[PDB]
C-alpha cells in the first residue's frame, strides 16, 4: 500500500515490455524499491519496472 512519489530527470524508452515508459518531467509513483536499480511504479496509466537512476524524489 505504500508509494512515493518521483519526477523523472530523463525520457526512459523501455528496453523489453516489462519496463514502464515515461518522459522527462513525468511524475512516477513508486511501489517497489527493493532491487537498488529497478523500481516497480506508475506513470500516466501504464505500470513497470523504471531505472533508478533517471529519476529523483518529489
Amino acid at each position: 500500500g505504500q508509494v512515493k512519489v518521483f519526477r523523472a530527470l530523463y525520457t526512459f524508452e523501455p528496453r523489453t515490455p516489462d519496463e514502464l515508459y515515461f518522459e522527462e518531467g513525468d511524475i512516477i509513483y513508486i511501489t517497489d524499491m527493493s532491487d537498488t536499480n529497478w523500481w516497480k511504479g506508475t506513470s500516466k496509466g501504464r505500470t513497470g519496472l523504471i531505472p533508478s537512476n533517471y529519476v529523483a524524489e518529489q
